[PDB]
């Protein structure tokens, strides 16, 4: 058993913003993620820079891969990624090819995570598990997120159900040190924070406070 | 207009994409920076292609799922005409992407929906209602009736449909009578002994059939 991870997403539109934010919080987080917006802007060298700065941190290449799973996984695994995202639209053969490629380069830590967008089903989710993929990323309902709302029961129910199916579930959106308590009793695998922490007055302090609260609730 | 010939650049490095584009650019209508390539090299490739081919349609194949306005802006400022969104992107994301690309590129700026997994005609109608009327259809993994029939309905609904997968000079026959908007070729053309000649042959067969 371990505590939920604190992950920082880097969704910057340029290389300097990602690197500066990563350096500001890196020591205080468990996982550092090169976000899709950033990767589409700067390419995969960022993954390698992050690996150099943080030899022992978990690194996520958030490619939201839909196709050419083996190639995209290999491309980011050789840069040093541990986890890569596939969009839930990706077929089972694409997801398996990506898993096989990332495991080939990184047997110890290599994994695929399914990014949950649109009308995905639990029947699809079981297909991911059967294909050896057991991480999923769940986003707060965007309407509620944009409105500043708490996590609603419907969102919590889906998170709970995925966990019960056997997923390690990461959540993102609507997360702050004060809102972690909403998740009390929910076996969240990773909390993914972004600008709330990296744009704070003291990002390292904000990151540590977030992890302190994870420790209070789940410790 | 006849169906467009498009070349997809899915290389894992910059030199591969640039070399392939230069080899066939004059002979095609549309040049696409594929997702595999953009994830490797970033968006500068789009602006390089725009400089090389000022009068060609340029596609930024980002398969955008979220941050629509940001992703579309980032690629439109590089000179993209069309950008792909994955079909699982929400309507708000697709709409934000469309509005951002139209703002920078009022001439040609458009979103195209990339079709993967279990999509429905009901979802497709929401894309049309959202102002998005291009969709990319991939051969199931010789074009058979199930695939052709889906292509035909999408066109009926009001989509400009691009097709990709299993395309050659010889399989263009199979699409006789269908109002294909764009045929997307890739390595079949760019890895040929004479890429410019393979592409020209391709466009010549389009001209024969739809001309």
């Amino acid at each position: 058993k371990q505590l939920p991870n604190l992950q920082v997403a880097l969704d910057h539109s340029n290389l300097k913003g990602a690197i500066t934010a990563a350096v500001s919080v890196g020591n205080e987080v468990d996982v550092i993620e090169a976000g899709t917006v950033c990767l589409l802007q700067v390419g995969s060298e960022l993954v390698e820079v992050l690996r150099s700065l943080f030899p022992d941190k978990i690194i996520v290449a958030d490619t939201k891969c839909a196709d050419a799973g083996g190639t995209v996984a290999k491309n980011n695994a050789v840069r040093g990624a541990d986890w890569m995202t596939c969009i839930c639209s990706a077929t089972i053969p694409t997801m398996k090819a990506a898993r096989k490629a990332i495991e080939d380069i990184n047997p110890d830590k290599g994994e695929i995570q399914v990014e949950l967008y649109g009308d995905w089903t639990y029947d699809q989710a079981q297909q991911w598990l059967d294909a050896g993929i057991s991480q999923a990323i769940y986003h707060q309902s965007r309407d509620a997120l944009l409105a500043g709302e708490t996590w609603g029961e419907k969102d919590l129910n889906k998170v709970k159900k995925l966990i019960e199916m056997g997923f390690r579930v990461s959540v993102t959106g609507g997360l702050s040190v004060d809102t972690l308590k909403l998740f009390e009793g929910v076996d969240v695998f990773t909390f993914i924070a972004g600008r709330g922490i990296t744009e704070a007055k003291n990002p390292a302090g904000a990151a540590r406070a977030f992890k302190d609260e994870i420790k209070r609730i789940w410790g």
